[PDB]
C-alpha cells in the first residue's frame, strides 16, 4: 500500500492528517503553512499505509518522541 | 507572572511549553526547528502568562480551533 504522500521542507516529511506534517529531523507541524500538501489527504477518505510504529489512541509515532495523531499531537518516549 | 515567550516567524509565535510554538495565524510548530527559543521555559516560572480559553484538559487554546498544550496540541474547534 502507498505511504502517506510527502511534506513539508524537502518532502522529508511524511503526512498524518489534514494539517499535521512531520519527520524524523523536523518535528510536527499542527496548522502550518508547512502542513499544506496535506490538505490533499480530505479528498482521500482513508487510512493510507504510513509504516512507523502503532501508538496512542491512534496516531502513529511521527517523529522524534512525538505520538503525533491526525486529530493533533503529543510527546511520547513509546517513540524511540 | 511572565507572558509566554515569542517564537518562530518573525516572533508572531507564542511558546506553549517548551516544545510547542503556535500561533493564531501561523500554526503550531512542535518539535520543529521554529521552537528555537522556546526551551527558555525550562528556565523561567511555570505556568506563564498565556492569554486564552483554557481548551481542552488545562490545555490553551494557540490556534484556529487548536488547543496547543505544553504536551501537544490537538484539533479543538472551541478555540476559534
Amino acid at each position: 500500500v502507498r505511504t502517506c504522500l510527502p511534506c513539508g521542507p524537502g518532502g522529508k516529511g511524511r503526512c498524518f492528517g489534514p494539517s499535521i506534517c512531520c519527520g524524523d529531523e523536523l518535528g510536527c507541524f499542527v496548522g502550518t503553512a508547512e502542513a499544506l500538501r496535506c490538505q490533499e489527504e480530505n479528498y482521500l477518505p482513508s487510512p493510507c499505509q504510513s509504516g512507523q510504529k502503532p501508538c496512542g489512541s491512534g496516531g502513529r509515532c511521527a517523529a522524534a518522541g512525538i505520538c503525533c495523531s491526525p486529530d493533533g499531537c503529543h510527546e511520547d518516549p513509546a517513540c524511540d
